[PDB]
């Protein structure tokens, strides 16, 4: 299999817990950002007044191709909120596609727990579709933006590279985190074939899940319960979220299969991080975990399974020590399935827009063991996978 993206290879740094970022040029002459790949949100919104945790922001008054829209927009969210003023420019991906194209940009004046401290990104980028860009569906996203204007294929890939252990802020600096394929698929970043679930509707990139297994043992609930009341691709939440009652089901059957070692309450909660001396992760007690999805054909499925090593997430130890610490990065959702960056972390994803359908693969650089993979597996006859969605 080649790889015939190479200009596009390796274009991302970053981590689940903080994000992945790509650099970006916004203005003329090109101002540099690097900015947060979101293909759970659809605005383009960048930094663009000074900010303690910003190093750099978007000057408006240095670019002479600078548009003012006159708008403002406001984006609150469960756990932060943004707010600043629409224009458009001219924006350019380095390593990307060699196309300029011009953007909506939301120029970002206040914030709350929006910018992160020692993140190394500026702004975001959300990929999904104008149903859920702010302040309505009138402000085109930056995607659509694209291939509008360019000849770019109505496509992009993402691979999130976790490195199974943590990295600090310098390491995240010189490390390379993965890849967006911006109009295309790079062979070279997968292993195995490509499998293909349906974009249910066009607003965030929503699928159906149609099981859930913990080691081969079905969760058996209502296939409803997955997919309520959305089941979702997103790059920009850290964790695996399942609605509360399949969370409360999958983690009783996790703990089950791990009931080898106990672990506190508020481990499993995603608060509090468990520490093993140094090379002893006991990776083995931990089960996998399988989601199947609707596939394209009639009355078939596909399965991802993931292994412990997608979720747990690495971290740093509280205090100075050469343990392998984590945190459990599976959590509770009260708006559906997420499925985030510690899931696509095993997998190279494709978000074909133009045949409205997300295909997964293997990842080249999944974390595992010599003992276990993730894998893509089909297909398997499954009936009345329509009644799985959610109304
Ligand atoms: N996927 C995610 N993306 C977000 C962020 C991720 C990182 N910082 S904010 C942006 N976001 C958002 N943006 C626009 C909007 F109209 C609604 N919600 C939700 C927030 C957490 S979950």
């Amino acid at each position: 299999r080649r790889g015939s993206f190479v200009e596009m290879v390796d274009n991302l740094r970053g981590k689940s817990g903080q994000g992945y970022y790509v650099e970006m040029t916004v203005g003329s002459p090109p101002q540099t950002l690097n900015i947060l790949v979101d293909t759970g949100s659809s605005n383009f919104a960048v930094g663009a007044a000074p900010h303690p945790f910003l190093h750099r922001y978007y000057q408006r008054q240095l670019s002479s191709t600078y548009r003012d829209l006159r708008k403002g927009v406001y984006v609150p969210y469960t756990q932060g909120k943004w707010e600043g003023e629409l224009g458009t420019d001219l924006v350019s991906i380095p390593h990307g596609p060699n196309v300029t194209v011009r953007a909506n940009i939301a120029a970002i004046t206040e914030s709350d727990k929006f910018f992160i401290n020692g993140s190394n990104w500026e702004g975001i980028l959300g990929l999904a579709y104008a149903e859920i860009a702010r302040p309505d569906d009138s402000l085109e996203p930056f995607f659509d933006s694209l291939v509008k204007q360019t000849h770019v294929p109505n496509l992009f890939s993402l691979q999130l590279c976790g490195a199974g252990f943590p990295l600090n802020q310098s390491e995240v600096l010189a490390s390379v985190g993965g890849s967006m394929i911006i109009g295309g698929i790079d062979h070279s970043l997968y292993t195995g074939s490509l499998w293909y679930t349906p974009i249910r509707r066009e607003w965030y990139y929503e699928v159906i899940i149609v099981r859930v297994e913990i080691n081969g043992q079905d969760l058996k609930m209502d296939c409803k319960e997955y997919n309520y009341d959305k089941s979702i691709v997103d790059s920009g939440t850290t964790n695996l979220r399942l609605p509360k009652k399949v969370f409360e089901a999958a983690v009783k059957s996790i703990k089950a299969a791990s009931s080898t070692e106990k672990f506190p309450d508020g481990f499993w909660l995603g608060e509090q991080l468990v520490c093993w001396q140094a090379g002893t992760t006991p990776w083995n007690i931990f089960p996998v975990i399988s989601l199947y999805l609707m596939g394209e054909v009639t009355n078939q499925s596909f399965r991802i399974t993931i292994l412990p090593q997608q979720y747990l997430r690495p971290v740093e130890d509280v205090a100075t020590s050469q343990d392998d610490c984590y945190k459990f990065a599976i959590s509770q959702s009260s708006t559906g399935t997420v499925m985030g960056a510690v899931i696509m972390e095993g997998f190279y994803v494709v978000f074909d827009r133009a045949r409205k359908r997300i295909g997964f693969a293997v990842s080249a650089c999944h974390v595992h063991d010599e003992f276990r993979t993730a894998a893509v597996e089909g297909p398997f006859v499954t009936l009345d996978m329509e009644d799985c969605g959610y109304n």
